[PDB]
């Protein structure tokens, strides 16, 4: 399993897989890999003939104060992991390769960006959008793998490849979860023994607002308020959001009508972890 | 004769059959009306690829907000055109099918676009990036081809293959004049008996400009002042702009050094003339 660590050479190795008519997945990381990263490296390495894994832990999606510098970094695991699952490539370019000096073009996300994780996090979906964009004309894969668990990057990425005409076909893999229901996440690890029991919590007050829904509530007020209540008497974290919005369109609910999500995002001690549910027709 | 390709979804698909063969593209992107500078690349693409696709497409992203249906159609003429110089097709997609809705991700040019006519007309480069990306990912050409007579916009579409990492290679094909000086252009037609005659000190004063950087002169102000008061004299058409900047970064400076161009524009009774040169190691 090839470590790829310039663009030319991947964009060599791409030209000829085209020419040979070798089908391309491609599922961009950060790193730091576990079995949420596996499950859609699995699925790629079914579907396409030849698997590529970016590992790129890319500052333009990192703001201030938060944890650019103390992201895990694990790239011989990270190849360990996925050659494993029968992945082909690790691509793993240098910051100055990706971006080298100052943009002179910039990629900006609209409305899509001004609520949730867009407002929690400025420029961090500009940041987002501007390495796939490049990684998707690196890599030309016929299928690129993102998860539900970033369920608003999930909606921006597919109008981004709406809005610029790229070929590939965006697939979003199901949250993928521990045992006792914690959404995988290479932040996890920043976790403290007792955060680790709480942060199952997170997950436990979605099936709560599913019930909630499910027995009829329609009232985003009430959902939000038991769910809040709810993490409140259960985590040490600050609850960041709790939200009801339309997806993927993202317009905030009052009185819930047709597909939505619940969305969380608590900050731990460092971990600042998310999660949600979507529901709905 | 060259086929005339009216859909994103068919010119996709010849793409995509084209890179299975290891058929080489490439592409010329034009808003129709075409004449013999547009020519001269497509016979360069043709000598160089194995099949040559020319786009007609009017960007409405790249006019003004008052500007109507002026701009001239024509593609039975176009096609025509093409077709003897040998181009295999001619993609010509409806406004709707490019823009479908609201874009939910923007792309803004940043410095190169804030001196000269970006100065002017604040928006239009962002229009032009934002339709050239979008063709580059549907054609998905081995070379592209674009004027000198624009060289704002060369400048400016090289820095976005770089910053996107398009694997397309820009080539800029120089301005094709009339046996007088005179750039072509569809706007000469509109140039009086006098007026054209009067048209070709255009030209005139840009080989002034560079006589008198071969001379010595180093000073922008001067070589600025000079070729204006040259055009002043020789025109019954207004002076728009004479300016002095680096290429390709578009920068200034009192005292030249590097490279430069020298770029003009101009205003007749009827037509809006510009042309540059580029001068200077
Ligand atoms: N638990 C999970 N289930 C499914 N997909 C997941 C997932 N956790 C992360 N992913 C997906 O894996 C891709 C890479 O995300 P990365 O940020 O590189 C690792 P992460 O730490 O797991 O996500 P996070 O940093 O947002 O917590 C994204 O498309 C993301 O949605
Ligand atoms: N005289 C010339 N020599 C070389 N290239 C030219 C040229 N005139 C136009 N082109 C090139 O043709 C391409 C498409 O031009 P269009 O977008 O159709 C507007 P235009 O053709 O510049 O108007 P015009 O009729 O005033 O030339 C651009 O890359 C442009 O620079």
């Amino acid at each position: 399993t090839k470590l790829i660590t310039t663009v030319k050479e991947m964009q060599h190795i791409v030209k000829a897989a085209k020419r040979s008519g070798t089908t391309i997945g491609f599922i961009p990381t950060m790193g730091a890999l576990h079995d949420g990263h596996l499950t859609m490296v699995r699925e790629s390495v079914s579907t396409n003939d030849i698997t590529v894994v970016s590992v790129f832990v890319n500052p333009l999606q990192f703001g201030p104060n938060e944890d650019f510098d103390a992201y895990p970094r694990q790239i011989d695991k990270d190849l360990e992991l996925v050659s494993e699952v029968g992945a082909d490539i690790v691509f793993h370019p240098a910051v100055e390769d990706m971006y080298p000096g100052e943009l002179g073009i910039d990629v900006k996300v609209g409305p899509l960006a001004d609520v949730l994780e867009g407002a929690k996090r400025p420029g961090h979906f500009d940041g987002v959008v501007t390495v796939v964009n490049k990684l998707f004309n690196i890599v030309m894969p016929d299928y690129a793998y993102f998860g539900k668990k970033d369920a608003q990057q999930l909606a921006i990425v597919e109008q981004m490849v709406k809005d610029f005409n790229h070929a590939v076909e965006i697939i979003g893999i199901d949250i993928v979860r521990e045992a006792d229901g914690l959404a995988k996440s290479s932040r996890n690890v920043y976790l403290t023994e007792q955060e680790r029991q709480e942060a199952v919590h997170l997950s436990k007050s979605l099936l709560l607002a599913q019930a909630l829904y499910q027995d009829g509530e329609r009232q985003s007020k009430v959902i939000i308020d038991k769910v809040t209540q709810y993490l409140e008497s259960h985590i040490s974290g600050r609850i960041e959001e709790v939200a009801v919005y339309s997806y993927p369109q993202l317009v905030e609910q009052h009185e819930i009508t047709g597909r939505i999500f619940i969305s969380l995002a608590v900050k731990f001690s460092k971990a600042r972890l998310i999660d949600n549910i979507i529901i709905g027709a």
